[PDB]
């Protein structure tokens, strides 16, 4: 009737009486949704057990630890045993919530972190895990889906800059198809992936697309023109490196190339003179600039390429 | 060899040869991803069929309708029968896309409407719906998860203003649990929903919660103090209306109340004078203001209630 209001983990509040009762203990009052829960503690700091019974004989039990460092809120059906919901909170939430179905079986679990990381686990009518939503502080995401065989059937990975990774899984739960949408809407598509992770690959750029294969730790993309093969390689890391071979054997026309990962530039040489620099830009575009008749300095401006034809023209 | 470019549905380009080929027909060129497609048409406008073979013998077929109003893009495996992918675009995107597994069965289907809108659909083992994502033009997204019988298992709706509806379904795919989160963070939840819509309902406001019942047409939330019941009804749509009954028989003390929906104000009367205005606001708060001793005008300011007890003091 006169006493203090302490705060509790979860932004809940408890009023403790500052004067004992018959048994030397202290009265607790707290309002869960619309019920006024009450209890008795030896302690006088707001810790203890509070219980209440709903208009529909539904039991509510609220436990606060000695050091006010944890709260458990349990709701039971009218038989005081099979539960409706369970919420556990420390600091600074740090949280775990559980909703059960009308049957007392678990329907979903939400684990919420201090930084505000979610892991959402949802459970199906058979008691298995159907899907999972992971969210980390920066809002980047993982949506995982499962099937009868207790394996992945689909996964979407989002990053706050839009960029995503889209995956589909085969009969045995092995990856068979992957689509990586970049920042700028450029895409890498992987198809027919095998148990050993080999497959077909395809890079969709602005106005043209490059094709090739998937292996071990790399993707190899290839453009052919007469006797020349230009290769773009993307490693496990996402390391881009470029190479060129020419089967033509006459030192007058044979192209040879040098790659410089520092500047992301492939330099083509013919007849001991530099001819072109191909630049692989951080905007997932290629540019092409020619050198002088000396092959010592670059002339004009770098030219942004539009279509596979122009890539082939620089290889001619 | 080549002479005149034409633009096509689904951001493509065809090179039609001005003047006939070797037989009155016209030669056509288009580049689908990394492949040169070639064809011959009667018409010289950019219409016709273009085929080609990938390096892995997969076959590509581009069909452009005679008026340039439909394109059809298809990829087969070697064998030219079992499809890899099928895109059909029109005026003006307006497009459906389809992807098939290694067996030629359908894996996903993306339909994108003219107004940038889109339904996405994912399939399982016996080619039936696992999930659907429907995104309307104004961003509003809808996620639908189906159980292994193709009844609903989970549904999530996010409106343009971040307000949402979260729904869970039972073994018969009837709704059992509904969570409406409003734009302001307040919530309406409904549990144990039966096959006729009835259930328990809660409204989580800032500081307190009101409890009561759901019915085929309406929510009814109920606070009692002594002989008096105050009822908040939220409708089929979402119209709030409030009513008050007092079982008290003495005219000296019995409350009666007038609802005024245009102002969202409940006015309580006792002994033929007005006493209080409960005002239900568009911020989902309640406020109380007393009348002067005449019961003819309002004294002081309106006070915002922060907990249930207060509503209940108001009702004494």
């Amino acid at each position: 009737k006169n006493s203090v209001s302490v705060d509790l983990p979860g932004s809940m509040k408890v009023l403790v009486s500052k004067s004992s009762n018959a048994d030397g203990k202290y009265d607790l009052i707290a309002t869960v949704d619309a019920l006024e829960l009450s209890g008795t503690s030896d302690k006088n700091n707001g810790s203890g057990v509070l219980e209440g019974v709903k208009a529909d004989a539904s039991k509510v039990k609220l436990t606060i630890s000695d050091d006010l460092g944890q709260t458990t809120l349990e709701v039971f059906k009218s038989d005081g045993s099979t539960l409706v919901s369970k919420k556990v909170t420390s600091k600074d939430k740090s949280s775990t919530f559980e909703l059960f179905n009308e049957k007392g079986e678990l329907s979903f679990k939400l684990i919420t972190r201090a930084d505000k990381s979610s892991t959402f686990e949802l459970f199906n009518e058979k008691g298995e895990l159907s899907f999972k939503l992971i969210t980390r502080a920066d809002k980047s995401s993982t949506f995982e889906l499962f099937n009868e065989k207790g394996e992945l059937s689909f996964k979407l990975i989002t990053r706050a800059d839009k960029s995503s990774t889209f995956e589909l899984f085969n009969e045995k739960g092995e990856l068979s198809f992957k689509l990586i949408t970049r920042a700028d809407g450029t895409r890498l598509e992987y198809t027919g992936i095998k148990s050993d992770g080999s497959g077909k690959a395809k890079e969709v750029l602005k106005g043209y697309v490059l094709e090739g294969t998937l292996t071990a730790e790399k993707t190899t993309l290839v453009v052919k023109e007469g006797t020349v093969t230009l290769s773009k390689n993307i490693s496990k890391s996402g390391e881009v490196s470029v190479e060129l071979n020419d089967t033509d054997s006459s030192a007058a026309t044979k192209k040879t190339a040098a790659w410089n990962s520092g500047t992301s530039t492939l330099t083509i040489t013919v007849n001991s003179k530099k001819t072109k620099d191909l630049v692989f830009t951080s905007s997932n575009t290629i540019t092409v600039q020619q050198y002088d008749s000396n092959g010592t300095s670059l002339e004009g401006s770098a030219v942004e390429i539009t279509k596979l034809d122009e890539i082939k023209n620089a290889l001619k």
